[PDB]
This record gives structure tokens, sequence and C-alpha cells, in this order.
């Protein structure tokens, strides 16, 4: 008989079992209603074809189940949505990404120069968290003693988007995304002013066909890049390095050879799914891969559970950091795939590299700890993840 779950619940998320539920999903019933009724697509080839058809799984409705469309390009269709997508892909091509590494290098080594002579640290509190909002803060300007407020706000609107909120979380989620706007229009109005090298600087000049980034389009989509920059990877490199850790001869063949970095972050980025499921609202009535789905009502992608299809991933529990192909859905797929990838990629090969090199014989507490996930029905990752190490002088 099928699991019963209901895949709105953020306890779902935070269950070890989920994977069990997604299987039986894949086997049975690829196209899955939950106990609510909510209709989410488990398999790898059910996820692809909905992402490849946009005009019948549209984004316009908002990306979440039970939420609705905001004024930014993750809940926008084309023609609009590839207009935005241009605007803000100026502080995002290649050129402009690569050319971080220095930086994003220097902070990995300053936060494990924070705990180096310790010997021991949360890995999650102290490496893993700090980083991606370091670097996005610095992109936008946030002073350095300011992080732990924009990091405060950006945990309490993720929180918002995966749960259904109570009235007092509510109006904290409005305060939140006050204080952001107050901030964020200050830069706007300080770069249209004296133009400066970051990010804020770089969208207000983006220009595509005679048409600008407005204000309010500027305030929106820079929020959009904060909670990507500052929710997501952290989970990656939490959840990806505790694999390293519990199969140590994964660990070690990354100590003896660094050119299998790539791999072994694409194999992190398989594994974890930050990301659990964006929702798409139905155009039409609709057969899909044996369900009806009716016009209105929003379909799961379940991005997870397509990470761990067996028709695609060979032994998909085993995780192998030489897996080829790896053709995972961490990031998406099509019109909306992550502007941040090349980003989210670069910062977990500069951290991943240097906690190899200066914490070389790093290992979790307790080997046999089952660590606490979030529960969240959105972005999800480890709460916490103490690790001990030889201490060693920092740098
Ligand atoms: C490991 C980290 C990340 C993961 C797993 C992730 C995942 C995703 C996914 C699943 C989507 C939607 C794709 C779809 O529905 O097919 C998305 C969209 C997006 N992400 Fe990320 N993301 C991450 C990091 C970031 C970062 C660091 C940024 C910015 C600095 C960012 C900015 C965006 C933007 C702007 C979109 C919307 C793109 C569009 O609608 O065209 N993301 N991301
Ligand atoms: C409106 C509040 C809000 C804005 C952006 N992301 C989450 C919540
Ligand atoms: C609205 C929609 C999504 C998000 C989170 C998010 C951002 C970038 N990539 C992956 C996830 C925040 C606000």
């Amino acid at each position: 008989e099928a699991p019963d779950v209901d895949l709105a619940d953020g306890n779902f998320y935070a269950s070890r079992e989920a994977r069990a539920a997604y299987r039986w999903m894949r086997a049975n019933q690829p196209v899955f209603r939950d106990r609510n009724g909510l209709a989410a697509a488990s398999t790898y080839q059910a996820v692809i074809d909905a992402e490849r058809q946009p005009e019948l799984f549209s984004n316009a409705g908002g990306i979440r189940p039970d939420q609705p469309a905001l004024p930014m390009m993750i809940d926008m269709d084309d023609p609009a949505h590839l207009l935005r997508r241009k605007l803000v892909n100026a502080g995002f091509t290649r050129k402009r990404v690569k050319d971080k590494e220095a930086s994003i290098a220097a902070l990995c080594d300053t936060l494990i120069d924070a705990v180096c002579e310790r010997g021991e640290c949360d890995f999650v509190r102290d490496l893993a968290a700090p980083l991606p909002m370091a670097v996005i803060g610095d992109m936008l300007g946030v002073r350095p003693e300011q992080r732990d407020m924009f990091l405060r706000w950006s945990d309490d609107l993720v929180t918002f988007l995966s749960s259904h909120v109570s009235q007092e979380d509510f109006q904290i989620t409005m305060d939140a995304f006050a204080a952001y706007n107050d901030f964020t229009r200050a830069t706007i109005a300080a770069r249209r002013a004296d133009p400066t090298d970051d990010l804020v600087s770089v969208l207000v000049s983006s220009e595509v066909d005679g048409e600008r980034l407005s204000d309010d389009e500027l305030v929106m989509e820079t929020l959009l890049i904060l909670i990507g920059g500052d929710e997501t990877t952290r989970h990656t490199l939490s959840g990806g390095t505790e694999q390293l850790l519990r199969n140590r001869d994964q660990w070690d063949l990354l100590q003896r050879d660094p050119s299998l970095l790539p791999g072994a972050i694409e194999e992190m980025l398989r594994w974890t799914a930050p990301v659990k499921n964006m929702c798409r609202v139905l155009t039409a009535d609709t057969e899909f891969h044996g369900t009806a789905l009716c016009a209105g009502e929003k379909m799961m992608l379940l991005f997870e559970s397509a990470n761990f299809d067996e028709a695609v991933f060979c032994e998909p529990e085993k995780f192998d950091v030489q897996r080829n192909p790896n053709s995972h859905l961490a990031f998406g797929f099509g019109t909306h795939f992550c502007l941040g990838n090349q980003l989210a990629r670069l910062e977990l090969s500069l951290m991943t590299e240097r906690v190899l090199r200066r914490l070389p014989d790093l290992r979790l507490v307790a080997d046999d700890s089952v660590l606490p996930l979030r529960p969240a029905n959105f972005v999800s990752g480890l709460e916490s993840m103490p690790v001990v190490f030889t201490p060693s002088p920092p740098l």
C-alpha cells in the first residue's frame, strides 16, 4: 500500500525514511498523489518531461504548493522570464563568477583559521553555513559584522517558503522583508550615484533591448539571489562532507588525487539535493505518465527522488565520487536551471579542497551518529555536524 505521507509537511523531509517513500512512488505510481491529493513527479523521466513542457507545467502560479506567485524570475514564464533572466545574468557570467575564485578562497581560509587550533568544530555552524553567506554578502555590500543579521532574515524567509506559517511567523517574515527592502534600496541609490563593481552596480547597469531592471525588480531579484546564496549550498557542503567522512575510502581517494574533486562535487550535489521540490501549475488537464492531472492544480518536482532513480543512477544509495555520468537534477533542468549553479559549484570546490588539505584527519565525533535534518518542505539539510581533527596553526 502507498506510504501515508504529506509532501507539504516539513517533517517528511527531515525523515530518513523519505527515500523509502520515494522508492515506492517510483515503482508503483511515478506521478504520485499524497494523502491530501497533492501531485508529485517522483521519477527522473517525469521530472525531465515536465521541465521540458513549460507551457503545460508553468511557474507563473508560484513555485510553492500553498502560496501565490511573487514578482521574480523563478515565478515567471517565457518570454517575460527570459528577459528578466538575461538582465540578471549580467551578474553571473562565466567570467565574472570564475573571477571570484581568489576572494572565495580567502574566505575559506579565514573560516578554517578560526577553528583549526581547536581540534573540534561544528562543521555546519563554523564552515558550511558561513562561507556561502560571506560570499553572497560581500557581493551585496554587507559588512562582515552584519552577516548574521542577513542570515537570520534569510532563515525566516526560507522558513516561510518551507511551511505554512502562523500569524506571528508571518509578521516576522514581513518584518524581515521590510528590513531587506530598506537596506537594498539604500544600496541601489548609492550605486546609482557612485557605481562600483559589486552586484547591485552590475545589475543597475544591465540592459537588454532597451530594457533595464526597475528598483522593485532589483529588490526582488537580489533577494532571490541572497537566499540562493545563503540557504542552499550550505547543505551540500555539510551533507556532502558527511558522506566523505562516513565512507572513508571516498575521503582517502580525494586526498590522494585532487583531479577527482569535480566529480566529487557533483556526487555531493546529487546526494544532498538541498532543494527538495519546486512546484508547477497545470495550464490544462493532462494525462501525465499514467496520472490524470487537472488544470490549475500544482505538481511538485521531487528532485531528491529523481537523483536516486535507479533508472538513471546505478546503485543510487552508493555514494561514489567517481560516478560518471552524473546528470543529477539538484539544480533542476531547462528554462529555470539554477542561475547560481556555477557560483555554488565554485564555493563547494574551494572549501572542500581546503578542508581536505588543512583538516586531513577530519572525522565525525560519533561515526555512528544519526544527525538531525531541518524540518522544512522546500530546502533542507543538516542542523549540526560535530567534527574533530588534529589542530594546526592558522595561515
Ligand atoms: C547548491 C546550491 C543550489 C541549489 C541546489 C539550487 C537549486 C535551484 C533550483 C532547483 C532551481 C529551479 C530549477 C528548476 O525548477 O528547474 C534554482 C533556481 C535559481 N537559483 Fe538556485 N540553487 C542553488 C544555489 C543558488 C545560488 C548560489 C544562487 C545565486 C547566487 C541561485 C540563484 C538562483 C536563481 C536566480 C534561480 C532562478 C532561475 C530562473 O528562474 O530562471 N541559486 N536553483
Ligand atoms: C523564492 C524562490 C526560491 C528561493 C530559494 C532558492 C533560490 C535559488 N536557488 C534555489 C533556491 C527563494 C525565494
